[PDB]
């Protein structure tokens, strides 16, 4: 931060004069002198250069002309303007938030003014960045105390190290004084919620309309087991959503409770679909209790909202009907409903409490919004026992946090703040839907295949589109009206393969084909499907990497009509297996990779796998005791029906739980088995292209084991 | 890592031209040229400069003088031997273990030299750099996938904000860069320990002698919880030290165990000492399990080694004699006992296994060495069922890990590595006794009163002094020879006030005046007590840190001489209330606090509070089922006996736990009370001097209360 | 191959300062700057000068009148294109075989773009050039192999001589380097027709619609021999 910007030549000795001094006064402080050429270019410069921090001009020439644009953009870039003796104040002024010094044209007063503009540089920094990193940076920048741990002190234990010089340097120093301790009194504490620490948590706490907020130092993966055992007591029932993170299993397993699940749907691809609304009313919950073992009516529920393919809920409709006192929307996906109002009614902290139930969203402020790995929320709508919940979370939090992950936790609210974050997000919108307007041009535009967008035929709207029973694009049948929409910046992908219908076609381009290619261009791709691939549209997507992947994309399909050898096209494909990929051309890898579908006829065997549910024998708690004195064996995947298996087993595809621990595959439950075994089959005879199930230990033979109980 | 050292002016152009060629390739390649006087000069820039990576010396000049006093300090460093035509090679060069390229003289060489320097640096690097590490910075420096999150990817998001910036340029690029997800998929996973990671792992079990290591990214608080729950099936009973951290505590209120304590030994002073020799023998734990409710034979046993106070155990004498299957030592204190042998048979993985035990070690790398915050490691002897423990370690581990965490963890290893890692050890050792005898020097040297260190009347030895009951200076009365023994590097100073009996002088200087001086010269204490300080002599500490502590310490006896007002002497004490501290002396402030101790006989309170036990009504497990359902109330302090207490009472002084959760104070147990009374009444008198109970709530108006069972 | 040609100035700094601050950072990485008058310039100086290996222009002023135009002379040829808020994508972009890399006007951002364009620059050659020689040249500057011969190693033998002295410094270095034997494993044998000789091969009987393709390196008068010999027993016609 130390652009200055002087807008203008203005042929007079009397002005020139003294802005020459002022040059020279600013330089003396290390500022570096930019000049626009007029007030375009000073816009666009502002715009794109944060650093710029100050503008000076003639009032008389650029006041009426510029002050309404500036404020526009930033309330709080300093302006220095420079008066003639006629000059007036025009009513315009009045209730404008404008931050104006009046400075007159003379020499020797360049020393004051400089001094002032430092002044005020401060003040404007001052008033913008938050309390706590104001206080940390002005500790790590000025403060020196002695009889001090920790003993490496700024790094410097690293130093006397030949490789430890290495790592200091590659890091730098910043990273190596912000490792602190409670020593430094005057911040306060964490664990105590106190001092400035307690000023940083009402901050986040008023930006994302929360009653009470706690910063996590663990990920969203440790904020869920907090809000989970504070929640849920021994020898009670919860409503688990069976589209659930791995994390909310780790919770079964930790946790002494009896799960019910809400059952979500799915369609021909493969894709989740929400739980329907008659989930959530009181008779099919009723039915319930009464069919599960020992089952009480549920203490807690878990939802989760939105589904990581965009489906969000009417949050209203929810808090409404759900005759449960303890609702917890694990919103991990969804941390930035609160800056656009098409999420009102569609979001956990939207609106107010709800007498006698509490409300908790947990996020994961990383790869959601911006923040360093580890930093997640807990938000709170409603009352908890202060002193209890904080037992609950010193119990999983370290007596030694890291200080940096804190900061980078509140910081990551400063970056959403103010009007510049709202532009943002209203930029990510519109580049988001510009995006998925390329792709059905560039569709109904070129000559016999491209790709295609999962969504409605038209959307020519900015708005959550909703699922339409009288639409067949989503492929779900009889789509409950008015529950469930599509998130904008959650775009999927799809490669030719499958109908309409969700029948089979004759020619197909794997999706995973696709994939090998984009990363030979050092594109990372989310998530992926037999025919579909998730791309995220973050605040750090900008036009290039747009255009990038779209120009990629049509040079994909250049390079695969030219049937390439894979030995030219993917040359470290090709490495990974000179022999098998010697003779083999681009066009001949996708129509043997979508034979071996078509064959092994994946899309049908992976639809009956999940239609039936393993049967519980015992609660995963139940069958951890087991395990804890170490009663488990290995058994093939082959011969684990009529077993209680001991671990969840969680297959890619379609990247959803197939067997909890406590579980068992029995006859009637066999087709569980046959998709297993098919990805086992089918993923063994290209290399690159290996069997991925997590759960399922895989022999150098290549042969599968899987825990059971004895 | 760019300074070379070349030595010597010769007096003939045909070597010395062929030198000035090579200093301009080298610059040319951004290399500084250091030129030291001789070979003294040369060994003390190596020994303090680590950037040093090259030496261009005469071969018949100083090959026979230089070689052996270089592979002393550093066996990789680069040296670039220039021959004359008559050199030869003596039988010294068969065996030593020398890093040798041979130059002549000539013009036109030096961009193959130039070249092979560099060639030869980075195999220097390669070979001295551990693996991940390497791999890491190569991806860093040098990588570009795309289509990829992060969304921010190497922190552009943050630079889209105007506090982003500050902030980004702040940490800086690498701390940005360094937040990585799994997409990078050449280095593996943490959470499979698969490839790099594997690679990292079998490093540090190398280096710490284990038979396998974890790397743990929330600290040994997670470290001693993923142990303790794999360790200690619900039902069960185990031996816990009293002396434990609260992260057990917190593992008490989580695990569904019945504790039996070990009871530490205590002294006049309030110094906590080892667990005696009877509580490790079958006799005295066949009673406890006798004398427990529902306990039955232990199955997993905690011990604190060492002390905090630097007690260190026979951990021979203890693997042998304790009769229980699962022995863990929390050696969070004592990670560097591998790296002297003085420790041997005083440490938890020195010797081999114990047939049909499993034997542990958790260790805070941090503050204990040299390592980032939340850096922790376990350490195993012995077997484990390896699917079974990693289920247990993922289920407190985050999906979204902290890369930087990780590898300084790995970094940390690196720092010990070696023999200038031995070097440093040896160095810090040196340092402290010194420190010690310089001490006991100024103690004897001094007129009238002066600073003692709590130790053997002589430390004319290196080793770890045996406390020894012919000995009076520990103070406990008939101590067990050949089994508690004092760490040289804890080191624990005493201020004037009590007797060697610890009987109550008239005169005194209680610890906490000399604290408040200290922290006007920035001067951390770690750890305090009515009359001593304990201080760290980390491998950070260097002379200048000493002599800056033992000048500050002889500077407060001076001023404290001079009686100076409090005002002019403390002159931060004094702003905290002008109107208590206007016209108070130091040797008044000094006098004053000491009549409060007197007065309240602090010492004898002190001694009878911990002599007898609160009663344990339950446990702490069942105590928080109760408080699960909201069953808890608040109470003041005083209205604590006969009710049940919720949370743990850890009172400072003299900071080791007063009451569990479960526990009832009684009539037969009010010492107890009466303790705590005096702790809240003397810390009422001086501003800045206020009473420190963690588990207590200080309200408004200075009443405490506590939380209780209904 | 270090010339690169920048087209214009604009008359806003927040243009221009940022490509000074790309001027500067391309300058510390040895590249030569060229700035055309104009379109027609800058393709004569295409056309003329093989060395041209990266073109930078503002997107809107420049694309909609160069694409075609610098895809007939160079399909290869680095475009550095600073894109405006407004800029869009012409269905002209979806067929064209264009190699294009967008950037922002932005301070700072340089030091990587400069990385950009070298990496890109190398990604360039690395398509255009042939795959034996990509890995000849990579030997011949890059490898170190010692207790092997040649004994003269780099033509070391010559420099010995004072007429030697004359001879490696007339012929140069990359002769005297070139003059390699078997020892070198990674690039196979000629007499086996193995690894990138195998590959060079093809490459050589793809180009001029061969079945098979020998390489001979005594001239056709040995080419005619060894087909001649080959083909024709003693005692026939």
């Amino acid at each position: 931060m130390n652009i200055i910007a002087i807008m203008g030549p203005h042929g007079v000795f009397y002005k020139d004069e003294p802005i020459k001094e002022l040059e020279s006064a600013l330089v003396a402080q290390g500022f570096q002198i930019i000049w626009p050429q007029n007030s375009v270019d000073l816009l666009k410069f502002i715009e794109h250069n944060p650093r710029i921090c100050g503008v000076i001009f003639d009032w008389d020439e650029y006041s009426l002309d510029l002050c309404s644009d500036i404020n526009q953009l930033n309330e709080y870039l300093p302006l220095y303007a420079f008066i003639n003796t006629h000059s007036t104040m025009d009513v315009s002024v009045q209730d404008m938030r404008m931050a104006l010094w009046f400075f007159e044209y003379a020499l020797g007063q360049a020393e004051d003014i400089a001094i002032r503009m430092r002044q005020y540089t401060d003040e404007y920094l001052d008033n913008i960045t938050p309390p706590f990193t104001k206080a940390l940076f002005t500790y790590v920048k000025e403060r020196k105390y002695t009889f001090c741990t920790p003993g490496h002190m700024g790094g410097t234990a690293y130093q006397k190290s030949p490789v430890g010089c290495l790592f200091y340097d590659f890091f730098g120093g910043n990273t190596l004084k912000a490792d602190v301790s409670i020593s430094v009194t005057e911040l306060g504490s964490l664990l105590d919620h106190t001092g400035p620490h307690l000023e940083a948590e009402e901050y986040i706490a008023r930006t994302f309309g929360a009653e009470q907020s706690y910063i996590v130092t663990n990920g969203t993966s440790t904020s869920n087991k907090i809000v989970g055992m504070y929640a849920a007591p021994s020898g009670s029932t919860l409503l688990i959503d069976r589209n659930c993170h791995k994390s909310l299993a780790h919770l079964l397993m930790m946790n002494d409770v009896v799960p019910v699940w809400l059952k979500p749907t799915r369609n021909a691809l493969g894709i989740l679909g929400g739980i329907p609304r008659r989930e959530f009313t009181r008779d099919s919950i009723e039915e319930k209790v009464a069919a599960t073992t020992q089952a009480q009516w549920p203490v807690h529920a878990v939802i989760t909202n939105s589904t990581y393919d965009g489906l969000l809920y009417n949050t209203d409709w929810i808090k409404q009907t759900l005759d449960v006192p303890s609702i917890h929307f694990d919103s991990a996906w969804v941390p930035y409903t609160h800056f656009h109002p098409i999420y009102q009614g569609k979001s956990g902290m939207s609106g107010e409490r709800v007498a006698g139930k509490v409300i908790f969203e947990t996020q994961s402020t990383h790869k959601m919004l911006a923040a360093l790995s580890q930093a997640s929320l807990i938000h709170i709508k409603g009352e908890y026992d202060e002193e209890a919940f904080n037992e609950a979370f010193m119990m999983h939090t370290t007596t030694s946090p890291s200080y940096p992950i804190v900061a980078s936790v509140e910081t990551a609210a400063a970056m959403l703040r103010g009007n510049p974050g709202k532009r943002l997000i209203n930029r990510s919108v519109e580049r988001a839907l510009h995006f998925r307007k390329e792709v059905q041009r560039l569709r109904e535009e070129s000559d016999g295949w491209f790709f295609d967008i999962w969504q409605p035929p038209q959307v020519d709207e900015a708005e959550c589109w909703p699922v339409a029973p009288g639409e067949q694009w989503h492929g779900f049948n009889d789509a409950d009206a008015d529950h469930m929409f599509l998130d904008p910046v959650k775009v999927t992908i799809l490669t030719p393969g499958m109908d309409e219908q969700g029948n089979m076609s004759e020619e197909g381009i794997p999706a995973a084909l696709v994939a090998k290619f984009l990363d030979e261009r050092g594109i990372v791709v989310e998530k992926t499907g037999p025919y579909n691939l998730l791309f995220l549209f973050s605040i750090g997507i900008d036009k290039t990497k747009a255009m990038g992947l779209l120009r990629g994309l049509t040079e994909f399909k250049r390079s695969y009509d030219l049937n390439l050898r894979i030995k030219n096209m993917l040359p470290d494909l090709y490495a990974e297996d000179p022999d098998f990929y010697r003779n083999m051309r681009i066009q001949d890898l996708a129509q043997g990779i979508h034979k071996l579908i078509r064959k092994h006829d994946l899309p049908g065997l992976m639809l009956r796998a999940f239609d039936t549910l393993p049967e519980m024998i015992m609660t995963p708690h139940q069958a951890w005791q087991r395990q804890i004195k170490g009663e488990v064996e290995t058994i093939a995947l082959e011969q684990l029906v009529g077993r209680v298996s001991a671990n969840m087993i969680l297959p890619y595809p379609p990247g959803v739980p197939l067997l909890m621990p406590g579980e068992m595959l029995t006859k009637e439950s066999r087709t569980v088995l046959d998709f297993l075994l098919m990805l086992c089959s089918v993923g063994q005879h290209y290399p690159g292209f290996e069997t991925d199930i997590h759960g399922a230990k895989q022999d150098e033979d290549g042969v599968y084991r899987v825990r059971v109980l004895k």
